[PDB]
């Protein structure tokens, strides 16, 4: 008697790379759980939904999931699309574990049926600021964001921390996502002789900004959130992605204990290096731990906040809001290689 689990993320669109990572992680974890017998004999069955990381299409997905009788949702990914979906799931008694949404607002609303297998930007932001103040110490900072929930929230958090350190923030600018042309911004960085730029947003925009900055002879150092730390950034920017600083989950694919999963994934020619392969795999293991105790959303949610669950990410424990206790983002150097190393 299969147990339906909706996996929802961007499978198409501008940031389909987030979904490629999520589905790869969900697929392998379900393959592993089922291989050992699943949940007390019952196998997990993945039902795939594409919300294109679009708020309107995510609601349409939420309504279909509620309608299809599915009780557990592993997703969505982007915060502004997860928000509206989340509310429909909460009002409807459907558990929702998100492996990528980081805006604080998600777990700040009293929801009793939401959990994350990733951290909060209330931590990610501060970490970038601290690192800039203590290790980079630039002289002329500019901050750019895409006017979206995730990017602006992070951009304002970083501005905040830099001010507390009395750093020199020359300007705070918001750009429109989807635009491929940034000559104006670039010409401005050159003009203001900006030596450091924190960018709050996704890889599509970061990739264009980076290419256009190097093409104009700028050596400006850039830094972005985990949202820009992925192979699609390197695809778009080419060598211009080299040198980029990023905050992002720890390299779980490097944990020696995890090598069997890395191998199984590589054997299907899929990419196991993305952070979301692991948070999603972890989300599936949390749901497994839950389904072993009960099939009822509230019961599962209760049980998770009550226990420490061992996962590919290490032991996980959640607060009453459904956030990971003690989660920490590291700062890394990103390489055109699709590789990432500990930052100085
Ligand atoms: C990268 C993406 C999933 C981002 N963390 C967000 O909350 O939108």
């Amino acid at each position: 008697e299969d147990i339906k689990v909706a996996v929802v993320g961007a499978m198409s669109g501008p940031v389909a790379q987030y979904g490629d990572q999520e589905f790869t992680g969900a697929e392998q974890a379900v393959a592993d759980i089922n291989a050992k017998g699943g949940i007390k004999g019952n196998k997990l069955q993945i039902v795939k939904y594409d919300d294109a990381c679009d708020p309107k299409q995510a609601v349409a997905v939420a309504n279909k999931v509620v309608n299809d009788g599915i009780k557990y949702v592993i997703g969505h990914l982007c915060s502004s699309s997860t928000q509206p979906a989340s509310d429909i799931y909460e009002d409807e008694g459907i558990l929702m574990i998100t492996p990528a949404a980081t805006a604080p607002e998600l777990t700040a609303r009293g929801y009793q049926l939401i959990l994350r297998t990733t951290g909060l930007d209330s931590d990610q932001g501060p970490t970038a600021a601290k690192y800039i103040l203590e290790k980079v110490k630039p002289q002329r900072i500019a901050i750019v964001h895409d006017k979206q929930q995730y990017g602006e929230g992070l951009a304002r958090a970083v501005q905040d921390g830099l001010k507390k350190g009395n750093a020199n923030v020359v300007f705070f600018d918001g750009i429109t996502a989807g635009e491929k042309d940034f000559s104006t911004l670039v010409a401005r960085l050159k003009k203001e002789n900006i030596d450091f730029v924190y960018y709050g947003g996704y890889h599509p925009e970061m990739g264009q900004i980076l290419r256009q900055a190097r093409a104009a002879g700028l050596k400006t150092q850039f830094m972005g959130p985990e949202g820009v730390a992925n192979v699609s950034l390197s695809n778009i920017a080419g060598e211009s992605a080299e040198g980029l600083l990023v905050t992002k989950p720890k390299n779980y694919d490097q944990v020696p204990a995890n090598k069997p999963i890395v191998d199984a994934i590589k054997a299907k020619k899929q990419d196991p290096s993305g952070a979301f392969v692991w948070t999603t795999y972890a989300a599936l293991q949390s749901l497994q731990a839950g389904l072993n105790q009960s099939d009822d959303p509230a019961e599962i949610a209760k049980y998770l906040k009550a226990n420490s669950v061992d996962t590919v990410m290490g032991p996980l424990t959640w607060d009453e809001k459904g956030d990971l206790k003690g989660f920490e983002f590291g700062v890394f150097d990103w390489h055109a290689n699709g590789t990432a190393t500990d930052a100085k």
